[PDB]
């Protein structure tokens, strides 16, 4: 048993929700909170700026400093950080950007990241402003996370469209 309330279930082990990540993520606390994240973590908009805004700026001050030492992330891959007030744990997934021409194949490598960790609050990869379709990455989403994702949508007109649509 967990603290997710109010999803949908979708499959054996991905649920979604409409709901504001942030406020979610807040009234949760879940272990892990998944951030729309950039090969340079400049949570400049979308679901990164708005994680990034919840904690008053921290993010982007622990991010700058993984920068400075790691340099930039791989477009497919991730990092844990932390996770602030919003979460213990913050894992940053970098899915492909379709407005910057990068592979959407790359969509599924992001999202194999989920499946080092056991519980998950997320947005859909690659979705909003990273261009991509987001039925589809709900779609690549059930087909390689294997662990238990807790999907949040925030457009209640999106949400009601994938939940229709879902195969
Ligand atoms: O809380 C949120 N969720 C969001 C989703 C998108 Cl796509 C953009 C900004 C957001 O701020």
């Amino acid at each position: 048993v967990n603290s997710f309330s109010g999803y949908l279930k979708l499959t054996d082990n991905v649920y979604i929700k409409n709901a504001d990540i942030v406020e979610e993520a807040k009234k949760v606390k879940p272990t892990v909170v998944v951030n729309a994240a950039n090969v340079y973590l400049k949570h400049g908009g979308g679901v990164a700026g708005a994680l990034n805004k919840a904690t008053n700026n921290a993010m982007q001050v622990e991010s700058d400093d993984y920068i400075a030492t790691n340099g930039p992330l791989k477009v497919g891959g991730s990092c844990v950080l932390s996770g602030h007030n919003l979460a213990k744990h913050c894992l940053h997934v970098v899915g492909p950007n379709v407005n910057k021409g990068e592979d959407i194949q790359l969509l599924k490598s992001a999202y194999e990241n989920f499946n080092q960790h056991e519980v998950l609050l997320a947005p859909l990869l690659s979705a909003g402003i990273f261009g991509a379709d987001p039925i589809h990455s709900l779609r690549v989403c059930v087909d390689t996370v294997r662990t238990n994702v807790y999907l949040a949508v925030f457009d209640k007109n999106l949400y009601d469209k994938l939940v229709s649509s879902f195969l």
